[PDB]
């Protein structure tokens, strides 16, 4: 059913949840915007692939060729089956031949875009997530220790953050991950725009069965009129995916500008502590860590208590 | 089966339960009215989508065209399949063409409304829920500490609440979330009202197979009588969804008026404590926090014990 | 299968079990009679809906029209499909037209009754259950404390119960919940009685295909004899549901009389304790709390030990 | 499959296991004989219902009418579908009409017997189980305390049991539960015996399609020969259920005689303790408690250690 079809990918955490792997100690390894972009960019093509070929929008068949009435049912089944296979050939289907390729393999191409839009999230989850996750746990752990020793009166962190500032290996991976995702979406928009630009009267191709014995057989008609049934649904879903992508593309490029998103005063709330001195100019790992810090610094008890004092 | 169909979305906590994510420490991130509205607004279209295309209300096919008796079964299958695809074309189906689009894609449009009615709950669950959830835990934790230190005789909270009063970023997100949900429901009511207003004798369209080879073929009839079978069920379910929505719309707009819903004396029960002095005029975060406080202040043991003393 | 069909809703806790939500701390939020009534009133229509359209009581089709032998199979399939859709129209099916509506949508109407009989339990589970559940935990917790301090010799509760006595907001919700359930059951009995009163020779309707091109077509017969196959099963199940409901209705109205069900001496067993003085006349929350107390006071260890002493 | 069909209800604890409800603290709320009787009396009709309509004993259809060769397949499908519905009518199927009702609804009647044989177990599980379960836990808890204080030398229980002796409310519920189960089994035996007594040449009924337009139609044959296919399987399974029931009936009536089953010396093993004096004549709750005690007194460590000393 369509309702349970959407339930698997939307209305429930398909890939929008923290993974059930007890190795990252329960932390957000992706930003809220990145997780939202990944879910929409990957979960929408999957939704549209299964929506297009649901048992409540389709008759059951995806191609239908009008055979002559003299043919038996199995002979007519042969024409429908042959012409479905006779889309990737040359000495037949004389109607082009490029839109017919796309119509037959449209669910595959959407799946290919789903794969290409999931790898950069997967590349980030291994090449850069465990390194940041281990660093994130240390930073949160030492901040609590600094708070505990400062409240017990009744700059190791500064040097460590400066060390991350000079290095820029992590931020390049993040930018490359976003750039790769943006390119695929831009490539997807070009394909979907081209696919939607295809005329509706293009799935009708003049197929023919003339090979081997059938060439010297003056019994079958020379040409068969076929119709790829699940095409108007494809073009309807292609523009919907295109509309979402051209709306999702500004979000991706906004994420690409890491330094502008962040604010350097995220850790400036720690200046209230007497044992904490004062602490962005380019594409550095400091900007990337601050964005990850901002997304999960609220979970520790030391930050919320300190932030309230800053609001006094 | 229909009975197990409803079981998935109703009679069981489909999205009416606290999420099984051990990051919010088991707290209600949505109000009781909001959770009820979200469940009905999202779970009803899903119920109706699968109800309309259940295997016990439909014959199995959704379109049927009366082909001439001279046609073989596969030729008749072609007409049914072609005309099902020949709903989004122009040089055919000369019966309008707008209601035929809606009849074919009615389950998709309901699913689209289900998606558009689930995003504002999802936007609230990330853009504003963790911020409130972290604040909510701190408020409950410090209230117990205040109660413990006051009962041990045998205004940090006041300033913090006043700080939230001047800021109004959280309440705007709540109002925007409710406003966005209200607009979609109002848009849904307009569509469902228009869809139900469509005459029952509109799914009958005069389809035709005349393209390529078939144009120069004086064997098939020029016009075919088709009938979209699953249409009376759609109109029956559309008005049912419309009736619920026009009953759910007053609930949504009532939720929109945040300050009138709340009562400022929710925390006035803490005046019994000697170490607690005395503590709404507009769209401020204080109103939003009080509503969230009222929905979960009863779970802490310090509030119930104190509330009984207030009732003396 | 029918056996596994019943297994889902009966022979197993479908909605007769305590919900797996670790927020009520494992307590009965509904009375034994209310839970039994809710399970029967909701789980029976679901059972009958799926029983009627099981793959072992039906041929597979729900309508069958006797087409002339000159028609092809697909043409005959059109008549069966058209007349199934031609139940909600006027210029056709000249056989009334009210019983035909009910026969086609009988599983929907039973599902509608299942929905309307589940909302008052759901309304009670949110509008009045958490308020009572939080109160119930406090009452049980303080009773153990009173027992512990009284047994350690080797009226806060009285005033609190009196405070609940004057207020009657909770009991009105309970009465309204039962009254709403009773009305729906009474409405269901009227419908089922009317549906069962329909003559068995009413599903036979004289359908016709005369619209657009088919009107000026002297090839098809003017009138078609159709037969809604799954009708005798519906009437068999309708009376069964009617018989249960007219047996369940006295149970519901008995529950409506809250003060007569309760006994005021439920907490009189605590008079044995020296530090416990002595403690119904109308529709008050005290009656509602006593009923909930009576259903779960046996789980605490302090009550059973004290009750035995009362039996001396 | 039949093998996995039986697996659900037999070879695995379908209802023969202690319920997974952490409210009875893991105790046997039903006797071993009662649980065995309930499992067989309820799990057998469910097994036979699904066995009769398995996809490996049936052709797929349950009725088949021999239409004339001039009919099309859909017309022949109409006759099979109509006559399947034309079993509850009068001006047709002139073959009686009582066995035809039973043959069509035999799986329903077995399911009805399954329901009626499950309610008394369900009535016992709520009206009398929690009361006994709470009492059972107290009795076991105090027996350990008595053993602990008697072994520490290096009649509250007597009065409590006597108090239960005068009261007989619990035993009446047990007897009524067994009596209700016995009546249903006796009613089931009468039905199954009558159903098995039906001649094998009774499912063949002379159906007819003569109503509305078909009466004035000298094209169809006046009478149709039909055959309810799944009837010999029903009679085979009916006698099997009958044989088990007439074997299960003596077990039920043996359980009805509560005082004869029990032995009063179950707790006489506690006379070894110096601080335990000496402790059936009719239908009293003392007999019921002793039966429940005998079924679960072996789980406590104090009883086994004491019982060994009694065997010296
Ligand atoms: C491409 C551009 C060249 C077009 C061209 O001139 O040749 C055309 C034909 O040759 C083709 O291009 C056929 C291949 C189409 C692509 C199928 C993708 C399947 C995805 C798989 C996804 C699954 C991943 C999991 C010639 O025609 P034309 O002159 O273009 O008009
Ligand atoms: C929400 C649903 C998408 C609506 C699709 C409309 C298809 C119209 C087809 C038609 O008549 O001829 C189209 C012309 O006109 C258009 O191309 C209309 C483009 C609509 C863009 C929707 C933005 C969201 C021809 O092109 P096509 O048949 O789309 O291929
Ligand atoms: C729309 C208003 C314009 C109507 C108009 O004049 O053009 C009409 C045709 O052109 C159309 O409008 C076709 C598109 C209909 C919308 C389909 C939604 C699919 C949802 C997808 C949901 C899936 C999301 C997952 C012309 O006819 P008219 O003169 O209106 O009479
Ligand atoms: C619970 C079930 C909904 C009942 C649907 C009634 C459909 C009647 C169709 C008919 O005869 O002609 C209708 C006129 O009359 C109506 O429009 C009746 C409107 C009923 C509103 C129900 C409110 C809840 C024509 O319009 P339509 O065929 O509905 O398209
Ligand atoms: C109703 C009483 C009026 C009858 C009347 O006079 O008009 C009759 C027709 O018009 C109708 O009444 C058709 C609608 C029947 C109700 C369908 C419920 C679907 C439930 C959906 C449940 C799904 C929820 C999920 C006219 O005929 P009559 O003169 O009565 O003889
Ligand atoms: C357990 C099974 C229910 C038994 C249903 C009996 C249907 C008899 C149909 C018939 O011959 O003509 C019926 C007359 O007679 C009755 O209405 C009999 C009513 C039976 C009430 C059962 C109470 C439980 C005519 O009315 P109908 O065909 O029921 O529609
Ligand atoms: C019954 C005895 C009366 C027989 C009689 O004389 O009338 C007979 C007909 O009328 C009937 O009795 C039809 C009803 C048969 C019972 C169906 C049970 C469905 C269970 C539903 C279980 C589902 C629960 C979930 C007349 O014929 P006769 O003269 O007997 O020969
Ligand atoms: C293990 C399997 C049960 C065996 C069923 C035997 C059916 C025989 C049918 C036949 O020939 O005419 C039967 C006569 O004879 C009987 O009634 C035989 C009774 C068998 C009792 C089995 C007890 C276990 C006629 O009655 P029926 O056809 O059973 O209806």
């Amino acid at each position: 059913a369509i309702a349970q079809l959407a339930t698997e990918y939307v209305f429930s955490d398909f890939l929008l949840k923290e993974p059930t792997e007890p190795k990252f100690k329960g932390l957000r390894l992706e930003l809220a915007v990145d997780k939202m972009v990944t879910c929409i960019a990957v979960g929408l093509p999957l939704l549209l692939i299964s929506l297009a070929f649901a048992q409540e929008i389709s008759i059951g068949t995806q191609i239908s060729c009008f055979s002559p009435s003299s043919f038996s049912w199995r002979q007519a089944a042969f024409v429908d089956s042959y012409c479905w296979a006779a889309v990737q050939q040359k000495n037949s289907l004389q109607s082009g031949n490029l839109p017919l390729w796309l119509h037959k393999f449209f669910p595959y191409i959407l799946l290919l875009f789903a794969i290409l839009l999931y790898l950069p999230p997967l590349f980030w989850r291994f090449a850069a997530a465990p390194h940041i996750c281990s660093d994130l746990k240390f930073i949160m752990e030492e901040l609590d220790k600094v708070y505990n020793r400062a409240i017990k009166a009744a700059p190791i962190v500064e040097q460590y953050l400066k060390t991350k500032k000079n290095s820029n290996n992590l931020i390049i991976k993040y930018i490359s991950c976003r750039l790769l995702t943006l390119i695929i979406i831009l490539l997807a928009c070009i394909y979907l725009g081209y696919y939607f630009s295809l005329s509706s009267l293009s799935d009708e191709f003049v197929c023919s069965i003339k090979s081997g014995i059938l060439r010297n057989d003056s019994t079958v008609p020379d040409q068969f009129q076929c119709k790829l049934i699940a095409v108007g649904i494809f073009q309807l879903l292609s523009v919907i995916n295109l509309v979402v992508y051209v709306l999702l593309a500004p979000v991706v490029v906004y994420t690409l500008f890491v330094p502008f998103r962040q604010k350097t005063d995220v850790l400036k709330v720690y200046e209230i502590l007497p044992t904490f001195d004062v602490l962005s100019e380019g594409y550095n790992d400091l900007s990337l860590y601050n964005l990850f810090l901002e997304e999960n610094i609220s979970e520790v008890k030391s930050y919320k208590c300190l932030k309230v004092l800053e609001n006094i």
